[PDB]
């Protein structure tokens, strides 16, 4: 399972990249607009993320019509080979996806909330599809069930579109995605940092350290 | 999973095809005769649909006897290479499918209501088999269960007949078909149009566009 | 399981009532406004339905604010002891339900789409809660799964609110409701009439009558 | 589980009753037509069964209309206290059951092929409902699955109508009925006879006899 | 669960009874005739077992006809109040059980090989029913499954006939019977003797006694 | 799944073959005795079936001893390449199958009633094994459960012997066989006929015809 | 699944071998010492069994120490290429297995009572591992559960050691072994003979032969 | 499944190695510090284990910072080609593993307590990952569940990192690990010795020996 970071915050991205556990980044119009304040320009934010991240970087078109989507998509693609164009699940978007796919431009279909929307995006040739589990949880439906169904459907038809679990809110979304077999999760920075941690790791490390000092007061391993 | 449109209404068909999500069309004598009114001829309706749709188009014979079915089948085949001959599940129908298969004429066995009828159709060499889930629902039996058994039976024997789920009434027939692994669903226009939609898609798009205006008054993405 | 009719059509109501199988009626502002045409007044329609139907008749308030809802509820209540006041799942609706329940006015909480909404309506003292299965099916979620969870939750806490399955579209919503153990279903007229029917019932009756004529030429049963 | 004999053959009935294993009898117009030949009159056959059998005896009305059904039902009831009036699952049939129930005349709703028909019959106050398992098997649906659903539905609502499994064709219909918990099975004579038998019972008997001969040549147990 | 000893060997019976774990005894014509050799009379063997065992003692009739079975049954009953009359699962046997039950003579229906035979025996009013699990194992069917179905059937109908598992060959028949909830098992002496034993019991006792000697050379517990 | 006809009636065989749905035929000494009446000779009946049927035709030996079985088997094989020699599950039968297998004569082991008998037949190299589901149903055991176990065992060991389900009595034996994945079912003619039929197929046909009349009074499809 | 005979009795071995159903033989020091009576020598018995049985013949070492086991194993091996050396699950036994496996001497690890014992034997390179199901049943644990776990463990690691189910007591140990997918069962003679038998096979053969005599008075099959 | 010894005690390791059942060794700073007393130097201890054990030996770094971990790992590596460098699940630890993996130094990520930590370790390229089952048991969580999830996750993604079950406390951790399919278990000496033993093995050997004495007073096997 690949792990992407779901943010437009450059500091967060730089840190996660520096940890070596980030395989890519997702953005969306809300996340970018949060960061493009106090003289910060969105064009600069996007270019900076593309430069810092080796992996796929998803950038969302803002037009709602086919022609505008395809034109924006081409500009996003021109910004770098790791750019992936994020396109909403709408009639115009499926059309754009079909065109872009034939032009060999990688795509990510977003705002997906059920498995049949996901199947339609796959049939358009989308590179990634992004179901929003946390927004389903928000409305009282267990969003991970939709991921499970999408995994079964894609398996049934040997679908090559990657399932990119998005709207992730906690480490159990992550654990369940892995057990299901989702291709990718994209996680907010707070969730990312928690994934490596466990109180028994900390306690175990401390005890080992303590016991080692019994035989090596300096606390080092001399071999 | 292929998605076919189940109608003879040419306006619905043009619209569905323009959306890019329609892989084919199914008709039947009721659907055609609905449109073949007020001067409009059934011969014209059938030809027009064949011209419009790139994918398979199922057209049903009306004869109930072997020789008549085969004669009509061959006329249907002659109207275009994408024509598929719909043949009912009867003794004469199984005979006709077996002959037409040997003549390399694609066939669709219809009016199937249990898994053994579907197996017989596959043994006759039919290209598609069409079990009717909504008409079983109508008589108080969950029609989707028959689709599940057919998928199992076909998997057991490596059967190459495609399961074409028909008499579809709602998007959950479609979802369950995909999870089962049916090869094709054929859906009425109303159902078709709902498949791309979800209220959280609409709401999410609105929010993205409101947030974007904050950093781009004109609402565009200049890259 | 009680069976209500979901319509404001007096002819459908009179017909179903004469069948002896209708235990009540549910209406809503759309169903009523459909029938208040050609000079037909909504006040007359409502009174006429109350008169014809011995069982509970749900009538929806139209105000969206607490004070208006309770004022309308009290007027609805005064139309006959079989009137049930239908109130939507909103903040003010819950406040209204709690007030009306204390006044011993029967209530039906409507526009419920998940089990926690239903639980909150029950906690407010509502008489019936109406989850909308068909509208969930419309958006690619199996609506019956919500009924099953509500049944379990209500059983856990010995909740006396009745589950009234609404937005019913076919006889399998009805079958599944009964197997789950929902208290009530409300069904459109087309669905209601279909519930008694089965082709083997027809075929079986025909054969019995044929066989009887062999021993009783006039088809009589004289004892 | 009660066991009824499904026949109008007087010799079968006397024999089964005299096995001590038969708790009642079901007839229908076909079964009676079979016996009422060569001068034998249906009225005499019906009286004789009522006479010989202590348990319930179901006799079916032939009228298809409400008034005729109720008239014939009252005549059937008049022939003896053990008479149960068989009424088909139709609109008129349900109305008749409701009337007859209020008159304290026992009723058995027949020609039932799905669980919701069975529920409607129960809601009309019927004493027994009779789903036809064998005739569902005939059309490629496992009829015992409808018995299982009806048992669950009736348990859910604490329904007092008895489930009377009919159209029984083999001893496995009988076994599965008992494991499900159906109230009654009605069985043809040849199936009845088979229920007592097993090859290992026969072999075990023969061996006990052979071993006993060694200790007692005359095969008696003298105590 | 009652545990009966399945033998006519008087030495085995005295031993088992002295252990305190034998609640009753079952015999059959083979078991008795095995012991009734070299001068020993079957009448004497039967009487001696009745005297020795406080609990129920099953003794099988040899007659195959109703009148003879009943005559023998009554003689068996007269030998002592703890006598239980074993009657085979045959047409005449069911008749005999029904008569003997009305005479308050306890009965045990034997040579039962499926759950429907067991149900018929219970309907005749039998005190115990004895399905033969080992003889089903002998013919390649897992006999315990029949016990499981019988327990379910009896639970469904609140049947008071006790399930007496017979033809027991090993301690896993006994364990599975207990987990199922059979009322009684009857076991051959060899199987009986193994039930109390386990190698870890033996080893644990040895260790306890070795450890105790360390604080009590004489190996006693002076309190 | 292959479908064979289980009969020796030549009219049935010709009719089924001429439906195109029959892949072979099974006979046995009873079925043949039925036809070999009024001067009709068994040798002529067997030759005629071999002649008319392109697929396998099973013919059963009558000798009960190894030498007679092998002698008769070689004669049966000599009548045509499609002949399959039916051999019962006995000690001599297994020896015969082994010999005949080494001679490249196809064999079908019959009178199989549990999964281990089926395994022994497979180990002897038999071409088909025929478990008798209906005869197990007769003695109160669900015979389809043995087919399920045999399918699992044969899958486990990659066994090439084909499972040929026999003693079929109804269409549900057929459905369950297909869902399990049995290689072949052999069915009596009346069961064969029933497999193609369904009331909704008939009703659907009638309605299509009625609707088509409106657009084409003569009921033709002129293209 | 291979079937071995578990005995040292030459008559049983010769009989089973002549049946064609025995694939090998297992012995152990108890079985051999049973047969080495009346001046019969264990060396002669072993050689005679090796001579009669074409398949694997397991012969157990008697030394408890590593050096003695390997010395005895090498002598066993020299008696014929079909000899398999049976070695107990002990520390020295595992060491011996590892040594012998390297020398390409086939081995069978015996006295195995749990799945981890079996895994350790496999890790030492053993040819067969023999878990003792009947001896577990003796102590109140279902021995077949250990076979199932060993099958799963061996499948997980693609282990080539064969599971040889031993201490078999009845035909259900055999049936369950086949369903689990054990490689071999070894069975006492009484069990082996029972595997071919079933009362419905006998009854069925008798009826066929009776029916045939109606058309062939001499009971012949002349073709 | 590979089996490692979890200890730094040379006496235990030499014993396990001599038994032939030990495939490698794990140590940690606590285990080493326990042995490095009364004049024993941790450096001699590590070297001695490396020498005695043919297979992988895991030795943990003590540094908590990236540079120090990588330096220590290289020293550890240099001590012998069978050295595996144990590195804790921390930020610097994952960085170290990635660097060491690129240097072809085998790594083992320790102090893992949930499946997502295990996945992160795998993603860094670690050779083995060691979840601590016993320490989860200590805090009231069944540690084996985490192993099951890791197995599923690794299977989903065809992950080559080996699952090394650690903190093992009893033989059922070992059994469950094998049933799950973990790649390796590492076990304390007391557990390891227990794995070969079972009381029925001891009992069975004793009996075999007693019976062989009957045939060969001196207990030898002369062939
Ligand atoms: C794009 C799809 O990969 C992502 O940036 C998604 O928009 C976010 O994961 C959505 O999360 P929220 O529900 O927190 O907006
Ligand atoms: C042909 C078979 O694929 C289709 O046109 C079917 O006839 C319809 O799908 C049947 O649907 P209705 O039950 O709604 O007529
Ligand atoms: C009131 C709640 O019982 C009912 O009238 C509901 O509004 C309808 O059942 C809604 O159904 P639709 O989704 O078909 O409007
Ligand atoms: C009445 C209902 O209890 C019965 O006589 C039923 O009509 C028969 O059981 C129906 O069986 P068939 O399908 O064999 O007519
Ligand atoms: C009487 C019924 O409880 C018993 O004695 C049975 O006859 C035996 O239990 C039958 O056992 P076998 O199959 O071992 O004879
Ligand atoms: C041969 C095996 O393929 C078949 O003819 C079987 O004998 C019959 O199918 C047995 O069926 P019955 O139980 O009806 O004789
Ligand atoms: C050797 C291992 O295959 C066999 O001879 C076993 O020793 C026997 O199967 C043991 O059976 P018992 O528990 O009946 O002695
Ligand atoms: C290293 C594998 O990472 C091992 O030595 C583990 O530290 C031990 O297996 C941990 O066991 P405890 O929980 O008993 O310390």
């Amino acid at each position: 399972m690949k792990i992407f970071l779901d943010t437009a915050n450059i500091d967060e991205i730089r840190t996660g990249v520096n940890w070596g556990i980030v395989d890519g980044v997702t953005t969306n119009p809300t996340l970018i607009s949060k960061e493009a304040v106090n003289g910060k320009k969105y064009g600069d934010i996007i270019r900076e993320i593309l430069k810092i991240v080796d992996g796929p970087v998803s950038v969302e078109v803002v037009s709602t019509k086919y022609e505008g989507m395809v034109e924006e998509a081409r500009k996003i693609h021109g910004l770098g080979d790791n750019a992936v164009v994020k396109i909403p699940m709408t009639e115009d978007g499926l059309r754009a996806i079909k065109t872009l796919s034939s032009e060999h431009i990688n795509t990510n279909c977003t705002l997906v909330f059920n498995p049949i929307q996901a199947l339609l995006a796959a049939k358009a040739g989308v590179t990634y599809v992004s179901p929003f589990v946390g927004r389903l949880d928000d409305i009282g439906e267990d969003g991970m069930q939709i991921i499970d169904m999408i995994r079964t459907i894609f398996n049934n038809y040997i679908i090559k579109t990657q399932i990119l679990v998005a709207s992730i809110r906690n480490p159990i979304h992550v654990l369940r995605s892995a057990v299901i077999g989702a291709d990718v999760v994209t996680v907010p920075f707070n969730v990312l940092k928690s994934l490596m941690k466990h109180p028994k790791t900390d306690e175990g490390l401390a005890k080992f350290l303590e016991d080692w000092k019994k035989v090596s007061p300096d606390g080092k391993l001399i071999l």
